[PDB]
DNA sequence: CATTAGA
DNA sequence: TCTAATG
């Protein structure tokens, strides 16, 4: 946790790299496992040997341990620190729709720069464009300020249109959290569960809404059951606008909100660690269900779930606040 | 790990 | 279809 600090630094430094930069998938996944157990090792490494008693260390790996141990750097990463190529790589790679492949692909044909990007939209697609065109609009967190106002909004039109459609905003924001990354609204809906056949025309409904009355300024990628795209709060008496904001709304069978919705909630180590539990209380979860845990190995038949406290009762556990759910 | 775009 | 990119 911090004993082996560096090591794994250096190691997940070098996994990513790799995984990006090359499409060394193995090598990254060879860096990642090494990382991953130097990690929970309670002993100050040493010596790559030493680590190297360890699975997943191999010979390269260990070498590099010897070598950052000995001087407080890395060959390959401060050469690797320093090219400009896979530098744009790293950067290019940010922009939302641009993923490494197509990185490389930029870069080869020579767009470095964000600027670069521009001149070239039309070798851009639609994602990319969107997500060049709010470049820094999208790096920005969002002040738990205008959540609740999103929120406010999110919730009034939903209703709106179908007084049955039950609205969620999950993740952080409803942790609590002062500021989040984007604004996900779980959906759901009575008519609409694991058996009766979809009804599309039930996420299509609201995404219609919050384009009418202009909260939606546009689409990343509208689907059957999930909506990803580019909200804005109204930018009020003038003087001040709002910066654009991702938003996603993902429509779920009513039988299964709650499992969802725990889960989307998080935090992440809360969920292991609930479902680390569920586990021992004879139980399976899962961002759909939790089956009753068979002695013969395994077992199913998912169990009806009225909201997040029956899934704790199930696991019986005590409440814990959504403010609460940090772990 | 599953949903969507795109080609 | 397969591949990518998002989550
Ligand atoms: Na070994
Ligand atoms: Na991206």
């Amino acid at each position: 946790e911090t004993l082996n600090g560096g090591i794994t630094d250096m190691l997940t430094e070098l996994a990513n790299f790799e995984k990006n930069v090359s499409q060394a998938i193995h090598k990254y996944n060879a860096y990642r496992k090494a990382a991953s157990v130097i990690a929970k090792y309670p002993h100050k490494i040493k010596s790559g040997a030493e680590a190297k008693k360890l699975p997943g260390v191999g010979t390269k790996i260990a070498e590099k341990i010897d070598e950052f141990l000995a001087t407080g750097k890395l060959r390959k990463l401060e050469k690797i620190r320093q090219d400009d190529t896979s530098s744009s790589i790293n950067f290019l790679t940010r922009v939302s729709g641009i993923g490494p492949s197509a990185a490389r692909k930029f870069v080869d044909e020579g767009i470095k720069t964000l600027e670069d990007l521009r001149k070239n939209e039309d070798k851009l697609n639609h994602h990319q464009r969107i997500g060049l065109k709010y470049f820094g609009d999208f790096e920005k967190r969002i002040p738990r300020e205008e959540m609740l106002q999103m929120q406010d909004i999110v919730l009034n039109e939903v209703k709106k249109v179908d007084s049955e459609y039950i609205a969620t905003v999950c993740g952080s924001f409803r942790r609590g959290a002062e500021s989040s990354g984007d604004m996900d609204v779980l959906l759901t809906h009575p008519s609409f569960t694991s058996e009766s056949t979809k009804q599309p025309k039930l996420l299509h409904q609201v995404v219609e809404q919050l384009q009418k009355v202009h909260f939606i300024t546009d689409t990343l990628s509208k689907g059957e059951t999930k909506f990803m795209g580019v909200c804005q709060l109204p930018s009020k008496n003038d003087e001040k606008e709002y910066p654009h904001r991702r938003i996603d709304i993902r429509l779920i069978p009513k039988d299964q909100y709650y499992c969802g919705v725990l889960y989307f909630t998080g935090s992440d180590i809360f969920n292991k660690n609930m479902r680390a539990h569920a586990l021992e209380k004879g139980f399976t979860i899962n961002e759909y269900t939790i089956r009753p845990l068979g002695v013969t190995g395994v077992a199913g038949e998912p169990l009806p779930v009225d909201s997040e406290k029956d899934i704790f009762d199930y696991i019986q556990w005590k409440y814990r606040e959504p403010k609460d759910r940090s772990e």
